[PDB]
């Protein structure tokens, strides 16, 4: 038994809210809170700059520090920071930008970072600003996770849309 509330199961593993994850994670302060980023991590807007807003840009600072030590993530990569005041781990994880022509196929890669990881609290990667589509964002993640993942969908149309269509 966890403290997530009021997901609604889609697969064994898989569950998903119309929820904003940055009032999720504040509620429930989850072992693991996934953040969509990028390779610089620079949270400037979306999840990332919401979630960074949230920490009073301690996420920035401490992903500032990072970069400077270790230099940007690969695509479809990932690192372990800092949950700050949202949760005790923050899972960075970059999805492939399609606006910028990386592959869509990485995406299936950000996913499997999800697998080192026993619950997380994630949102759809590659969408949103990212340009893929959340149908298919949601597919690659039922189909690749296999830990135990709740997913945070901010937007009520898409939310009825991703169950509406879920195979
Ligand atoms: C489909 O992928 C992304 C997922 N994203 C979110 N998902 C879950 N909770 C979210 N809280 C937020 C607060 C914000 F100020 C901005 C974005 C979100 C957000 C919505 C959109 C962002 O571009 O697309």
């Amino acid at each position: 038994v966890n403290s997530f509330s009021g997901y609604l199961k889609l697969t064994d593993n898989v569950y998903i809210k119309n929820a904003d994850i940055v009032e999720e994670a504040k509620k429930v302060k989850p072992t693991v809170v996934v953040n969509a980023a990028n390779v610089y991590l620079k949270h400037g807007g979306g999840v990332a700059g919401a979630l960074n807003k949230a920490t009073n840009n301690a996420m920035q600072v401490e992903s500032d520090d990072y970069i400077a030590t270790n230099g940007p993530l690969k695509v479809g990569g990932s690192c372990v920071l800092s949950g700050h005041n949202l949760a005790k781990h923050c899972l960075h994880v970059v999805g492939p930008n399609v606006n910028k022509g990386e592959d869509i196929q990485l995406l299936k890669s950000a996913y499997e970072n999800f697998n080192q990881h026993e619950v997380l609290l994630a949102p759809l990667l590659s969408a949103g600003i990212f340009g893929a589509d959340p149908i298919h964002s949601l597919r690659v993640c039922v189909d690749t996770v296999r830990t135990n993942v709740y997913l945070a969908v901010f937007d009520k149309n898409l939310y009825d849309k991703l169950v509406s269509s879920f195979l």
